[PDB]
């Protein structure tokens, strides 16, 4: 289970670089420059890529994800 591909923006293949860079790449694809008349949908997806990054990217956080999730 790692869910990376139904959270971020790619599969679980890419290094953790990509996976900083998918959440940069569409940080600036939901960036209020290119949103239209829907900011709730654009900051929606900058927090919830932060916030998935960020955990996928911190192997403690991870793990904390998981505990935390069922507790």
């Amino acid at each position: 289970m790692a869910s990376y591909y139904e959270i971020l923006d790619v599969p679980r293949s890419a290094s953790a670089d990509d996976i900083k860079k998918a959440y940069r790449r569409k940080a600036l694809q939901w960036h209020p420059d290119k949103n239209p008349d829907n900011k709730e949908f654009a900051e929606k997806k900058f927090k919830e890529v932060a916030e998935a990054y960020e955990v996928l990217s911190d192997k403690h956080k991870r793990e904390i994800y998981d505990r935390y999730g069922r507790e």
